[PDB]
């Protein structure tokens, strides 16, 4: 049984991928905060840009089984395109998605990525892994095709993350009152350290979901 | 001898690389526009964002040989930092980009991308080619690493060119008066038809070089 945040299709905003139509299934729940702004100053992780509480979003919904799920995800599709593509994300997606919706959405002609702060272990099998490490987490995924990392934060040992095995090392700057700020201080770590590359959230200047 | 408008170090803005710290190589002339207002009503390409006339901007001028040109462009490069990545533009780069150029900063350590028209012939031992092909010109270089193609233009047939042999297909929302206009027209020819993805003018959102 898997809850559910919502499902949409857009263009993915961030990472490698920016640019890409990928519909996004964003499940509900995460382990480094409860999602509630009470908790948030309390929180691992206390600079989440995302509603992910709840099952109320744009069909969202608690899904019986992963055939119920790659149904409503498969018909966000447009019809008769290929290179589908979906986005596992939310909230932590590694607190749900497991190999049988992985098997089904494979099944179903679907290329999957996933957004997960690597704080628990990852289905190899997932076809494009994208870790975004947060500085008072565990971090036991050490190995993906990009590790995404949100910038600055407290504690962070930014320089060590480039000796772990990923394809792609990018920053992200961390959107709030100081997102032009961390902006330029992105642009600038990457212009000293060329291994890294910029990620920027595109759908927000965009203004697209 | 090569004539260049301007040579900077900064994050390539547009493409698959987008995000990526590159030397941008601006040579100076194009095949498709003079480059003067008064000849853009009725140039080949009369939408061109660019400035390539003459060699007077940063770092540019008249440069003796490839050595000469080489030295600059790693000058410009973070000392002691791999990931050496030049970007090849213009104006039309394949005016002027020869195998000894090529050769050069291959030999000081540069992966090489071009943003080419692709009406004139590539160097196909450049690592990374972008084609963007202009609708009322030849497109004579039809296969490479990305095809980005500016949109809208009249008498573009713009679902035909994913039967080219690239590994990316973009769509760049053309710039000038209705930016935000073809901005939405692009989105959504993505979503409507996914080989297809989002190539935005990132460096003009970031406000940088
Ligand atoms: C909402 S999280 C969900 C996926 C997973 N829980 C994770 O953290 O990777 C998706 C992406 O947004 C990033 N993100 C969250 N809050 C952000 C913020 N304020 N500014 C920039 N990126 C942010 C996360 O680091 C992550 O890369
Ligand atoms: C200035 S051109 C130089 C390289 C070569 N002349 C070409 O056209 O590819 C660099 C890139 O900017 C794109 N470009 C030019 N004018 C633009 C505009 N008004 N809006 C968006 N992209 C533009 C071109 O299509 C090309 O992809
Ligand atoms: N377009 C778009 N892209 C995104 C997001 C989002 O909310 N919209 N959210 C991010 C996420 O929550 O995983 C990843 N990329
Ligand atoms: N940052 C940045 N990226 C660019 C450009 C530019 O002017 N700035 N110009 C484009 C070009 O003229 O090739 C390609 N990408
Ligand atoms: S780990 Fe991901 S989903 Fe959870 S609070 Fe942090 S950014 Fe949000
Ligand atoms: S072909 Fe390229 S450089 Fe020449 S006018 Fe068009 S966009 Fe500008
Ligand atoms: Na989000
Ligand atoms: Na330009
Ligand atoms: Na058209």
């Amino acid at each position: 049984t898997y809850a559910v945040k919502e499902i949409f299709y857009t263009l993915q905003g961030e990472g490698a991928n920016a640019g890409r139509p990928a519909v996004f299934c964003r499940f509900a729940g995460c382990n480094l905060w409860s999602g509630r702004e009470e908790d948030r100053a309390q929180a691992v992780c206390r600079f989440c840009d995302t509603d992910f509480v709840g099952t109320d979003g744009e069909n969202g919904g608690k899904f019986k089984d992963a055939d119920a799920l790659v149904a409503t995800i498969a018909g966000l599709w447009p019809a008769g395109e290929a290179h589908r593509f979906v986005v596992c994300t939310g909230g932590e997606p590694m607190l749900q998605l497991d190999q049988p919706l992985v098997d089904a959405l494979h099944a179903a002609g679907f290329g999957i990525a996933i957004e997960t702060n690597g704080s628990l272990p990852v289905l190899e099998s997932i076809d494009w892994i994208c870790v975004s490490p947060k500085a008072d987490a565990p971090l036991v995924v050490t190995k993906g095709n990009e590790l995404k990392v949100v910038i600055p934060q407290d504690n962070q040992r930014l320089a060590d993350y480039a000796k772990l095995d990923f394809e792609y090392f990018l920053v992200q700057p961390m959107d709030g009152p100081s997102r032009d700020l961390n902006t330029k201080l992105a642009i600038d770590w990457c212009k000293r350290h060329p291994q890294w590359r910029l990620s920027m959230q595109t759908h927000k200047y965009l203004n697209i979901p």
